[PDB]
C-alpha cells in the first residue's frame, strides 16, 4: 500500500532514551522508515527547546495533503546544518526510536510509505 495507518506514542522530549536515528541524511530517513514498519518509532512535539536536545540530522514527520478516518496524511523530511531533503507541509514533530518510554498521547498518522 502506498500509505500505512498508524498510531504514533507522543513522547517528552526529556524521557527520551535515544535520541535520533543515525548520523547522515539517508541513514536516519531509512532507520525512521523501518521502526515506523516495526513499530519501534515514537513522535516529539517540537517547541522550543525541543531540537537542542535531540541528535541531527533529524526526521520530521510534515503534513502532505488536508484527513482520512482522522489520520493526518505524512512524509518524511531529514534535516542537517539547516538544511532540509523533502519539501512538504507543518511539522507535526520529529521523530526517534521509542524504547517502552511511557507516551503522553498518540497521533494517528497515514504514512505516505
Amino acid at each position: 500500500k502506498t500509505h500505512v495507518q498508524l498510531s504514533l506514542p507522543v513522547l517528552q522530549v526529556r524521557d527520551v532514551l535515544v535520541r535520533g536515528f543515525g548520523d547522515s541524511v539517508e541513514e536516519v530517513l531509512s532507520e525512521a522508515r523501518q521502526h515506523l514498519k516495526d513499530g519501534t518509532c515514537g513522535l516529539v512535539e517540537v517547541e522550543k527547546g525541543v531540537l537542542p536536545q535531540l541528535e541531527q540530522p533529524y526526521v520530521f514527520i510534515k503534513r502532505s495533503d488536508a484527513a482520512p478516518h482522522g489520520h493526518v496524511m505524512v512524509e518524511l523530511v531529514a534535516e542537517l546544518e539547516g538544511i532540509q531533503y523533502g519539501r512538504s507541509g507543518e511539522t507535526l514533530g520529529v521523530l526517534v526510536p521509542h524504547v517502552g518510554e511511557i507516551p503522553v498521547a498518540y497521533r494517528k498518522v497515514l504514512l505516505r510509505k
